[PDB]
Parts: structure tokens; C-alpha cells; sequence
RNA sequence: AUUGUACAUA
């Protein structure tokens, strides 16, 4: 049942139309994907009064759009080319609505879109609702995004509720699909004793979370944005095991991270690890280069090892050339090998 | 990820 006009516009007769000729209209052409790319196009270029007049008509069915499928991204276009005073009187539409609104597969855009372009004051307020919802917003599809807009876009003075929700849980949050990516925005975002309480916690579970298929990336995080002292603590955790979690499909990542990452003194004892130590009957790095995961930290040492330290390598290698040909993964460390031998 | 891993609307 739509409208006699917004047919017509569906069907492309109107090739010329105005928002001042659609007045009346708006609520309907918002929630149409036509109406409202319609819409969308027109708002940037229109004037003051035009959108005042579109304005007039999104103002009292505001949340009804924010959460229609077509109709959110007129919102998201206010706070993008809305006066001071319609993305203010926006924000007073959400207050009291941002926890179910940033669980709505909709809501959780506007909600986004608004902490971009609100002032200080309304972040602060919008951000407070979520306070004791904080676990459940980061483990949802929807939510998660809201929370890591929050944590990106808020002066970290006012995100501690944040922080104390996660005491004890950031190991279950790191290896959660979701959880994880907050735990990353915390870590680039928030004050100094803000993120050495998540960072305990973190290094407390190194060796689970090096193994997680989701625990892995933050560690690697540390190790990619890090302060020294946290990344030595988990080159210290690495040191020792190089060669059993050079073996795993998830913590291998976390090594070549390791050697890339560490100091030049840790980077050169963490090679030398897998040049002395011996898995078996034969030593560890002939069982390195001819696994599917490791031959890609092996590959790693040979680039980020020093010369002096490189040559080393090299000449502990080239006895196995033989071997390596045989055993398919062999082959590409063999390839790398070739060149500068 | 190239021989190897994670983010949501027309």
C-alpha cells in the first residue's frame, strides 16, 4: 500500500523532483530503499529551510527510521549534514534508547554515525546508558560495534565502566569472536591505568591465548603497538617453546610476530633457540622447515636475522638442501635458501 | 592467507 507519488518515483517518473515536493511524504519515502537513497542524495546539496522541512517530518516517528532498513541511513545523513541543533535534538530522540538501539540491526548504525558527530557532552551521555549492559553489548553482532565506536570516539576518562566490566574476563572476551576486537580498540585507546589492568590479565594467559583462533590476534596486537616491557614479557613466554608453537596453525603467527617485534637482543636469542635445540633424534630446525606452519617462522628468522646471525642460519641449513626438496612444505624455505647462498 | 587464521545494513 505506498502512495500515488512514491510510485511514480519508484517507477521513474519524476526525473526532476524536489524535497519541497515531497513534503508530506518523507516518513514514507524514508523507509523505501528508493525514497530514501532519494533522500540521501538530496540533503547534502539542499537548503537551510529544505531541511529544516525534511527535518520536520523525521522528528516524531526519529526512532521508527532509526531502526528501518532503509530509513536509518536518513538519520545517519542529519548527523553528517544536520544543523548544531538538529543532530543535538537527534540526540535527545536517542536519549533514553541507546542500549536497545545498539542491539538493533539498524539502531546500531545511527548510534555509530552520532558518536561521530555529537559533541563531547552528548558522547559522554549516550555512552552512560551502556553502563551496565557492557558484557552484553560487546558479545553481540550489533553491539560490539557500538562499544568499539564508543571506544574510539569518547575521551577515555569516561569509559572506565568499560574497563571494570572486563576485570576478570579479558581472557573470555580475547577468545571471543567479538570480544577480541574490543579488547584491540581498548588497547590503542584508553589511559595507561586503564590498559595495565587488561594487560595483567593478558599476559597472565599468553599460552592459552596464543592458541586461541582468536586469542592469537590480540596478543600479536601487543607485540605490533605495544610498550617494550609488554612485549618482552611475551617473547619471554614464546622463549623456550619456539618450536612447539612454531608447529600451530595459530600461534605460529604469534612467533613470526615475536622475532619481527622484539628487541634486536630477544630477536637473536629467540633464532638461536631453534638452531640449538633438538626435536629427537634430529635437530629442531630440520623439523621446523619441513612443517606446514613452521617453515613460515623459519622463513621469518631468515629475514629479520642480521647478517652476522643470518650467514649462521644459512650454514646450518644448507646441510638438509637434500631433504628439503623431497618434503613439500621443504621446498619454499629451500626457494629462499637459493638466492643468497 | 602465495604453502597457513577473525568484524556486522539497501
Amino acid at each position: 500500500g505506498r502512495s500515488r507519488l512514491l510510485e511514480d518515483f519508484r517507477n521513474n517518473r519524476y526525473p526532476n523532483l524536489q524535497l519541497r515536493e515531497i513534503a508530506g511524504h518523507i516518513m514514507e519515502f524514508s523507509q523505501d530503499q528508493h525514497g530514501s537513497r532519494f533522500i540521501q542524495l538530496k540533503l547534502e546539496r539542499a537548503t537551510p529551510a529544505e531541511r529544516q522541512l525534511v527535518f520536520n517530518e523525521i522528528l516524531q516517528a526519529a526512532y521508527q527510521l532509526m531502526v528501518d532498513v532503509f530509513g536509518n541511513y536518513v538519520i545517519q545523513k542529519f548527523f553528517e549534514f544536520g544543523s548544531l541543533e538538529q543532530k543535538l535534538a537527534l540526540a535527545e530522540r536517542i536519549r533514553g534508547h541507546v542500549l536497545s538501539l545498539a542491539l538493533q540491526m539498524y539502531g546500531c548504525r545511527v548510534i555509530q554515525k552520532a558518536l561521530e558527530f555529537i559533541p563531547s557532552d552528548q558522547q559522554n551521555e549516550m555512552v552512560r546508558e551502556l553502563d551496565g549492559h557492557v558484557l552484553k553489548c560487546v558479545k553481540d553482532q550489533n553491539g560490539n560495534h557500538v562499544v568499539q565506536k564508543c571506544i574510539e570516539c569518547v575521551q577515555p576518562q569516561s569509559l572506565q565502566f568499560i574497563i571494570d566490566a572486563f576485570k576478570g574476563q579479558v581472557f573470555a572476551l580475547s577468545t571471543h569472536p567479538y570480544g577480541c576486537r574490543v579488547i584491540q580498540r581498548i588497547l590503542e585507546h584508553c589511559l595507561p591505568d586503564q590498559t595495565l589492568p587488561i594487560l595483567e590479565e593478558l599476559h597472565q594467559h599468553t599460552e592459552q591465548l596464543v592458541q586461541d583462533q582468536y586469542g592469537n590476534y590480540v596478543i600479536q596486537h601487543v607485540l605490533e603497538h605495544g610498550r617494550p616491557e609488554d612485549k618482552s614479557k611475551i617473547v619471554a613466554e614464546i622463549r623456550g617453546n619456539v618450536l612447539v608453537l612454531s608447529q600451530h596453525k595459530f600461534a605460529s603467527n604469534v612467533v613470526e610476530k615475536c622475532v619481527t617485534h622484539a628487541s634486536r637482543t630477544e630477536r637473536a636469542v629467540l633464532i638461536d633457540e631453534v638452531c640449538t635445540m633438538n626435536d629427537g633424534p634430529h635437530s629442531a630446525l630440520y623439523t621446523m622447515m619441513k612443517d606446514q606452519y613452521a617453515n613460515y617462522v623459519v622463513q621469518k628468522m631468515i629475514d629479520v636475522a642480521e647478517p652476522g646471525q643470518r650467514k649462521i642460519v644459512m650454514h646450518k641449513i644448507r646441510p638438509h638442501i637434500a631433504t628439503l626438496r623431497k618434503y613439500t612444505y621443504g621446498k619454499h624455505i629451500l626457494a629462499k635458501l637459493e638466492k643468497y647462498y
